[PDB]
């Protein structure tokens, strides 16, 4: 296949992008509690449900949620905003919450069942989110005698999601929590690591790890 693009809703950080985010790649967000990264998760899930024409892939979507923080209304309003429908489009996103980081893990394996099963259709899988990718693995693996084990774990799940972006077409986009008190980057795994950050007057800045885009949380989702 081609490689696909999906629009973020921000011009800025499509630039930043070199269009948006790809398929057949894993796209990996990091920063502070509080910076945005589930505002770009959701605004993401409605852009990739439009037409190509208009930045999106006519794609389903699938949502793997590890802290409780999908919001629907929050879903309805962005899509409201953007001319489409709210109930077509919360109907093309399947949701699940995982348990624990082993549940989590079988989850992805799951998730290929749908994915085949609509593969031929007009609106094939063309998004699979985690958020939050890093955090039952953190709390379940405490110290530094567990810390090999945790990365045992941690580096075959990223191999099932590579695996998922090639083999099917589709755009993998994980979230990843990192402070000084706490949180660890994915080191090289993912195909692009992005860092965000908040700045004055809460605007949100975001750059390429390995120029900056600047942008808005709205109800639009994000935007310049
Ligand atoms: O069977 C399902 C339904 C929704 C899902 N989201 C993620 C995995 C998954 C599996």
């Amino acid at each position: 296949a081609t490689i696909g693009r999906i629009s973020t809703g921000s011009k800025s950080l499509d630039k930043l992008l070199g269009g948006g985010i790809e398929t057949q790649a894993i796209t990996e967000v990091f920063g502070e509690f509080g910076s945005g990264k589930t505002q770009l998760a959701h605004t993401l899930a409605v852009m990739v449900q439009l037409p190509p024409e208009e930045g999106g892939l006519n794609g389903s979507v699938m949502w793997i949620d590890t802290e409780n923080t999908f919001r629907p209304e929050r879903i309805r309003e962005i899509a409201q905003n953007r001319g489409l429908d709210p109930d077509e489009v919360l109907k093309h996103i399947a949701y699940a919450r995982a348990f624990n980081s082993n549940h989590q893990m079988l989850l992805v394996q799951q998730a290929e069942d749908m994915i085949k099963e609509l593969l031929n259709t007009d609106r094939p899988v063309k998004l699979l989110i985690v958020d939050s990718l890093t955090s039952h693995f953190r709390s379940e693996y405490i110290g530094r005698g567990a810390l090999a084990e945790r990365q045992q774990k941690l580096a075959k799940h990223l191999a099932d999601l590579h695996r998922l972006a090639n083999l099917y077409d589709i755009a993998v986009f994980v979230t990843n929590q990192v402070q000084a008190n706490g949180g660890h980057i994915l080191a090289h795994s993912a195909t692009l690591r992005v860092y965000l950050r908040k700045g004055k007057g809460g605007k949100r800045i975001a750059r390429l790890i390995d120029g900056e885009a600047v942008f808005s949380i709205t109800e639009k989702g994000i935007e310049d």
